RNA sequence: GUUCUU
């Protein structure tokens, strides 16, 4: 039974490859607004889970952003609305 | 492939 809340003004970014970095994602997403955070999710040992979230200070149309074809280092980012489920 | 993280 579907869970979580849709986070406003935030985009899920999956398919983040080890050859990529936060800075190029940050710089790209500035085309849509003032980026608040590029937050890559890691495990407890600091190992990337290969996805993260880009949030904005301004209102963005997430539906439109997730249509974008954004490639880095030979790989296409996998975009979606950001959903937050329940140290 | 949906977030502990001022
Ligand atoms: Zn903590």
């Amino acid at each position: 039974l579907p869970e979580g809340k849709i986070m406003p003004n935030t985009v899920f970014v999956g398919g983040i490859d080890v050859r990529m970095d936060e800075t190029e994602i940050r710089s790209f997403f500035a085309r849509y607004g003032s980026v608040k955070e590029v937050k890559i999710i890691t495990d407890r040992t600091g190992v990337s889970k290969g996805y993260g979230f880009v949030s904005f200070y301004n209102d963005v149309d997430v539906q439109k952003i997730v249509e974008s074809q954004i490639n880095f280092h030979g790989k296409k980012l996998k975009l979606g609305p950001a959903i937050r489920k329940q140290h």
